[PDB]
């Protein structure tokens, strides 16, 4: 195995909201970020990968 378990280093995985391709959001965020930030993804907040964001 391997040990990567630390706060803030999260690796929140959300999509391409145009081709649904997985973004492992690897950010580090505290746990209060992470919930606000999931409320919004939740919410109506959605990212694109950079093919897409390069492409339209
Ligand atoms: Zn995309």
């Amino acid at each position: 195995g391997s040990h990567m378990a630390e706060p803030q280093r999260h690796k929140i995985l959300c999509v391409c909201c145009k081709c649904d391709g997985r973004i492992e959001l690897t950010v580090e965020s505290s746990a209060e970020d992470l919930r606000t930030l999931q409320q919004l993804f939740l919410s109506t907040l959605s990212f694109v990968c950079p093919w897409c964001a390069t492409n339209q």
